[PDB]
């Protein structure tokens, strides 16, 4: 409910996290992680809640892992460190619930790891995004050299990582990296519209859609697909496609309860 | 050569299949999928044909697939039911000839799946493309998860299969969904250049191109790797190379029989 | 560093290797294949070298590769040839150090697989790409089928490869082919002032990002990540991770000497 | 139904097909591998069918591929006489129904192949089996270095295709590719308990096992994992379900209906 | 650390752990799989202890997961109660710590499929072993279709999952589904002196091991090299390393203290 | 030609690698390694040479790199380290002409993942294997925990890496580690005789069954499959296959030149 590091605000359908470090640019930090997967787990479990939205009071959307640790990691502890923190973003992309990041600011190292983690980005035009870990002479270490590879491909995301340099959100979504970028005062407008749409969907669908594209992507075609059909067999056993197909005939609005 | 929801057209070396329930803007019903399947097997039997293509009668491509059975599909029929339809898209897809999808308008669902089957999109600027399968609380079932996902990355595919949304001719060519749209009055023109251009190639070099793209893109980039060098190896031995070559090296237009 | 077919520079950390048969267009050969492999070779040795550009002298980057044995290739002879010719593109996707292919003009066949190994391309507005191997009657055999497919999609791959038509420099750029094109008359300073940008950093780090990026992505997500976070424990057993962590502290800028 | 090259008999549910060229140790032709296809297919479609055995009439299993084809062929054509006759072995492998190869024989080249397409063997010690393709100056296309290689480890498979060694029943037994070996006197009957066994149970988990075995052994575990996991779902779904759980609860023998 | 289905028991650098529901042959219901999931969790935070042994009390390690609850559920509810089951045995598998299955009797269904999740498993010659859930009109459903076919093979897989029919320890071994068989009243001994050995290595090492080879078998070949390769950098910055190579070299016994 | 550290002896078509530091008992040291690459590249464009053999001179085939270059190496240097004798492992496995490791005696570490890398190995009953890496506070760093939890499985695999405990070359054989053990003093007879079997077969059809086999293990099915075929297109041209097919259909014994 109450945490140091994070606000949640739960609004109908919706459930929104603030990251909330303003002063430190909301650098995660171990606390911050712990709080965010508590925070995910809350959602998850509670019926009420269709769709998370993480965003960043202030300036930053998020500046990065809390660099005060480095200095007195070992390399095995460190190994560890980064094995810990990434899982927190491996179980964020795994959601059975839709998760959207709304980059309202600075994206940059472990901020875009996170953005990374969330099935879709909506950012400011005002929003820079980067990974700037190679200037502290080590590398990004929550999932960035994987997930920012496979979005915008291999030759712009070596060069992002091997430079450092930050990209704007209109740069960003030319590249893929976000769905769209919208001017700073049309932000929290355009997520709601968004979250709003998708939260009255199926939950059951959307979870069904969730595991399908994200377990298929990661297999042979064949066995993708395999997986799409026996999921669309659970999908058909539902309430709400009954109410779905019966909305469709009847001319009227489904309500997905 | 006759068939009740189709029609098809040997134009030369160019066979045309079009989609034919304008009443119904051609959704995929039974008996379609069933011809679909004979004619395309036709078509890659007939050796004098060396380029498909597929396209809508009227505004649709092919807007949807009928609803008519969903009532009286248990959930293990519904598996079986999408993986007999998804596999007339995977026989499309690995076909041994090149096939274009000529979208002249809505390609909705199964519409927009069997567009992703096909080798190359070429679409009418006033086409509208999407997978509103989640609108009646299932989710894409003839190949969607996996084959949009993959053409458009997943940030996009997700907004897109969750939302249910549709996306105008020109963001499907900004995504990357088809390789170019056109005005519908300039479409069949841009359509047929594109198949007379591939028509004069070797059917043996297309065909190994097919097989070592679709199997090795499935693989590691090694095994990708050595499937095309094995098969450098075969068309090398093949009468359409020896004329490519010394045609070349005797500065004269070849001919690719 | 006397090479026949290709020209060698060492301009600071800096290595620079131009194709050099300007008469043929840089079509590659046998030649210039084993040359291309020695000094590729011999950059990587090099301490002093911490970033390779790959160019071509006049007109093309590439345009093409040497048909005058292809008529008296046997089939395996020919399997053979792709093979040996392809493990040289591999070679330089695999070095440890980064490759940057300044694009100035044709890449086209051979010349466009040669760009593909690299890990980074900017392109002069000016340049034409393609894969035209199918005009010949036979495909692209040293890795455009898998790597420009991986690159700019199936269904633009498919119509590049069966057509054997060229795209220019802003439609590559479009694909996602090249990170960037620029005018011709910037392309040198623009692939400078990035190679110089790359050649400042750990080169520890940028090995173990190459590594990490290009086998995590032959990979299923889990195990690319695994592969993240057990070579982050090696990055932060480095000189310049102390050096970077140091001087970020003590708001400063690093030098990462290696 | 009635073919030259062939045999099938239908015994009750129990579909056995038995490749019928005595006088060329059952060798593969276009023939018999275009009956072959038809009859496995006719099985497939019968409901009344659930288990299909795979034998050979009189002293062989089957001694390989027609070897009077092979001298005609271009390479181009060899590769697509390769995947042709290939893709019937994958076609049978890919089956919804349980498939037996029982192994009476010589089971050498192609119809090893054959046998390794089945889901289960059962061989005589006086059968030998092997991969002799090396002998001829080529080697096997109709699965055997990629199937071979899977079943008995890399070691043994490229010793049995680089030497073109027989091994007899027993060795094939310890080795993994069959699961037992029986003398011949008592193979029919050994593989008719098996048949029955596996008969009696419900079909579609049957067809579930299957799908979800072969497509999630070809993928990463967790996809694996994930496609099981859906398959649970849609077999919980079944009427064979509710009678399986309810005779364990009432303590009594269960009917598959 | 009072658990109402499992006994658990911290031997110095050993942690047992028994599944105690002997009446009802072991059987996974969801209390027993929630207080496994903390037990294992437990011994994952806790650095004293090296090595996770599970067996089972009486004459069962574990003969399924619990009918009673199947009656209940629809499809969907199905599809989520095989994943949150599966996914338990899943967390065993990924724990950096080793993990033994000692298989005193009948381990089968969920059972069977606890044991596959483990690093090693160690079978009495008296053990039974199956996937019987095809006789209940399902299949197994947490994790054995793809666990069990990787281990012994896709042909016997299939035939013990369609057959539902359960196998001896003996015949287990013959096929790699277990290590070794041994007496049942040798079991407890053989099982304390494999996870000794195993206890006295570097904890970081042990843990690299695992990582790599779990991650690197999911991979393709040269992937799972490259970090085998990398994990080698990690394993020379332990202090257990310098331990281990100088004892060789002083042709001395190394004590690996973890640190 | 004259080594320091290996012997190399050229048998008509076989070729010899006898590995020389039996002081040390065949120890792999930087030395060492840069001989044996050199001889295996030698022998591969030899094209007299058609197999080769490694074996350890003395009591041991290779008891492992050598340990007294361990306490010298940074972690970044031990990640170099590895990766570079393993890729002489590597270039070893993937040698276009076939391999065989005779297994003398203690084949350990480093000794056990350089026979693993060979096509098959043959072991004395005498010879003890294993990974006793564990015992130094390291772990396999030449490829074994890869190479070996493929070849005897993950159980297996694991408790010899956990515990560094040697097994016999019986044990060895059961696991499949091995292809077949037989009494030291018979080694090198059995060896000779299976390399004599291979060498008369066609070397091209050789290079491909290895290339495809090595390939298409390492990638789905059907693509492995989709390789083989394509192969079979290459092997189809030689002169090797014309040679096989008229010899057995003329009723003599071939000769592949
Ligand atoms: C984001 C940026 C471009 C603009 O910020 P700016 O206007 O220079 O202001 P700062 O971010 O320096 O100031 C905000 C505070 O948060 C801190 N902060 C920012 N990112 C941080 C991180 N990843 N970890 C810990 N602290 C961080 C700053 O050091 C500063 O703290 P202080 O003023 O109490 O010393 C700038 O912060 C920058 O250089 N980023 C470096 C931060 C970083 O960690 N980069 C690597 C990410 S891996
Ligand atoms: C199978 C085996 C070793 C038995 O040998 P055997 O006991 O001497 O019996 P035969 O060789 O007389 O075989 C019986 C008949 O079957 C034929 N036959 C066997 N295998 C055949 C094949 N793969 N293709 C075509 N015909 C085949 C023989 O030519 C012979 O016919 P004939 O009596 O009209 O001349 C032997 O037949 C053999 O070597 N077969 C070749 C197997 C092979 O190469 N398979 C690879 C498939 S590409
Ligand atoms: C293991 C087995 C062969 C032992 O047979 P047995 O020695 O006659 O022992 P019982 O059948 O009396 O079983 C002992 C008790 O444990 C219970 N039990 C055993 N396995 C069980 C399971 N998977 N779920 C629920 N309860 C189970 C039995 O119902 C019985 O309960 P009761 O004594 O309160 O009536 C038998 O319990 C069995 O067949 N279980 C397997 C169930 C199955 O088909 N699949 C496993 C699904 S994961
Ligand atoms: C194989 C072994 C059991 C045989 O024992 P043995 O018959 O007593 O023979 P020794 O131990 O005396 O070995 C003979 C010589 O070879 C040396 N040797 C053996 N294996 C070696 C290795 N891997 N590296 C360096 N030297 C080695 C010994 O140190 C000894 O040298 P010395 O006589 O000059 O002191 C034992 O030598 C051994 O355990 N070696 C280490 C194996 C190992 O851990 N390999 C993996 C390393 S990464």
């Amino acid at each position: 409910m109450e945490f140091e590091t994070i606000e949640t605000k739960k609004e109908g359908n919706l459930f929104w996290i603030t990251l909330n470090r303003p002063d430190k640019l909301n650098a995660l930090n171990a606390k911050l992680l712990e709080e965010l997967d508590r925070a995910v787990s809350q959602a998850e479990s509670d019926p009420e809640i269709r769709v998370i939205i993480i965003t960043g009071k202030g300036k930053a959307f998020c500046a990065g892992a809390d660099i005060t640790q480095f200095n007195q990691l070992t390399p095995a502890e460190a190994w560890k460190f980064s094995k810990k923190g990434r899982e927190i973003m491996d179980k964020i992309e795994a959601l059975s619930k839709p998760t959207i990041a709304m980059i309202n600011g600075y994206a940059l190292g472990g901020g875009l790891e996170l953005a990374l983690a969330c099935d879709i980005r909506i950012a400011a035009e005002e929003a820079q995004l980067g990974l700037p870990e190679i200037n502290l002479g080590i590398y990004p270490g929550y999932g960035g050299t994987q997930r920012l590879t496979r979005v915008i491909g291999k030759g712009r995301a070596l060069e992002m990582m091997m430079t450092g340099d930050r990209i704007p959100g209109k740069d960003a979504e030319k590249y893929g990296l976000v769905n769209r970028v919208v001017p700073l005062a049309n932000l929290e407008q355009e997520t709601r519209k968004l979250a709003e749409k998708i939260a009255k969907k199926s939950p059951i669908s959307l979870a069904l859609i969730k595991e399908v594209v994200n377990r298929g992507l990661d297999s042979p075609l064949l066995s993708g697909l395999a997986l799409e059909s026996v999921g669309w067999g659970v999908v058909f056993s539902t309430e709400d496609k009954k109410e779905g197909v019966s909305a469709f005939l009847e001319k009227r609005e489904p309500t997905f309860k």
